[PDB]
């Protein structure tokens, strides 16, 4: 048990990144999350890293040389040059040409690298990189906004020194690439719990289990719009329990994706911050090597809270729920409080269909050795 070592990935030039006028995507939240902790005094209890910038190298030893290339070379300037590769690699739409788009996938990606290498030499027990967690990014594809998987790439740095690594997704979207990229090998178990039925990404139903020696060693829980904080509580536990007990990982990865926050402009579930919060608490009593790494979040606001209090709960740091003054004060009205309360909106997740699916992985489970 005890209090654990926390270092923390940021670099100051993450919040400058723009998406274009209307994408959802706002890099500057990962800066009002950072100017709220350390306005709650959060950096006097754990060590600030800047992150390096991840090179071709690192980010060749999941995706292709060519895609790496292709991002490398890729301007607002040079689009027309690049209209085939554009289409062939997923980047324009969704997934926008932008400036320093490569600096911006160097910076997420270091982030996460930087923090399992520090996991692997035992010199912390948890790294923390919220502008991580970019886990819908393919071999040779961007998708969901996401160019380089940087979860990937960290979980590849853990299996130098880890023979079993664990991850772990509440992002309210599927962790497809995550999946993708361990799904036939039992040395990575992947575990996403998100919105499932007519929604993006289209993967990760209950009967997704992995392929050859990965069989058995995907877990997906599908839900309905709706979930609050008794109803993910209701499963969570006894979830990442049973796989920690048949699985028994030696190094854990969470995805903490707020997109699964009540109120968020693009998701429909109804998590507070403290339901959210509870999955990392979970996690944490296991006393396992962890990696914590951002994700989705749309009402930046929310985004910010979230995450502020999550360092809060890695550091086992009690926070007020009044917010300290910061350069964002005004994201934060009416209230002005660190909480959030859910909305009115109905829970499509019945006690017994969270049950029913929760029994159903368990079976699942029991097929391990
Ligand atoms: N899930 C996720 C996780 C991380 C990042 C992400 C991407 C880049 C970052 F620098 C940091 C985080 C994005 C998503 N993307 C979504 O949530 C969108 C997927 C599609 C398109 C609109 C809607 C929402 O459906
Ligand atoms: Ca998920
Ligand atoms: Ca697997
Ligand atoms: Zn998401």
């Amino acid at each position: 048990g005890g209090k654990k070592k926390v270092c923390y990935y940021y670099d100051g030039d993450i919040g400058n990144y723009y998406y274009g006028q209307g994408h959802p995507m706002k890099p500057h939240r990962i800066r009002m999350t950072h100017n709220l902790l350390l306005n709650y005094g959060l950096y006097r209890k754990m060590e600030i890293y800047r992150p390096h910038k991840a090179t071709a190298e690192e980010m060749t030893k999941y995706h292709s040389d060519e895609y790496i290339k292709f991002l490398r070379s890729i301007r607002p300037d040079n689009m027309s040059e690049y209209s085939k590769q554009m289409q062939r690699f997923n980047v324009g739409e969704d997934c926008p040409v932008f400036d320093g788009l490569f600096e911006f996938c160097q910076l997420s990606t270091g982030g996460s690298v930087a923090g399992a290498v520090k996991l692997n030499r035992q010199q912390t027990d948890m790294a923390v990189n919220w502008a991580g967690g970019l886990h819908h990014a393919k071999k040779s594809e961007a998708s969901g906004f996401c160019y380089v998987n940087d979860i990937v790439l960290a979980i590849l740095e853990l299996l130098k020194y880890h023979q079993r690594v664990l991850y772990i997704d509440i992002d309210i979207h599927h962790g497809d690439g995550v999946e993708e990229a361990f799904y036939t090998t039992d040395r990575v178990m992947t575990v996403s719990f998100h919105k499932y039925g007519e929604y993006f990404p289209g993967t990760g139903d209950l009967r997704d289990i992995g392929a050859g020696k990965g069989k058995y060693y995907a877990v997906n829980f599908p839900m309905r719009d709706g979930i609050d904080d008794e109803s993910y509580g209701q499963i969570f536990k006894p979830i990442i329990s049973k796989v920690m007990e048949m699985y028994q990982p030696s190094a854990v990865v969470l995805q903490c994706g707020a997109d699964s926050l009540s109120g968020d402009r693009l998701g429909c579930f109804n998590l507070t911050v403290k339901g959210h919060a509870k999955c990392v608490e979970v996690v944490k009593t296991f006393n396992l090597p962890l990696l914590m790494l951002g994700g989705g979040g749309y009402t930046i606001r929310n985004v910010a809270r979230c995450w502020t209090y999550e360092t809060a709960v890695a550091l086992d740091c009690e926070i007020p729920n009044e917010l300290p003054y910061n350069d964002y004060f005004e994201y934060f009205g009416p209230d002005f409080k660190l909480h959030i309360s859910p909305s009115n909106m109905t829970n499509q997740n019945t006690p017994e269909y969270m049950e029913k699916i929760k029994q159903r992985l368990f079976e699942n489970l029991r097929m391990l050795p």
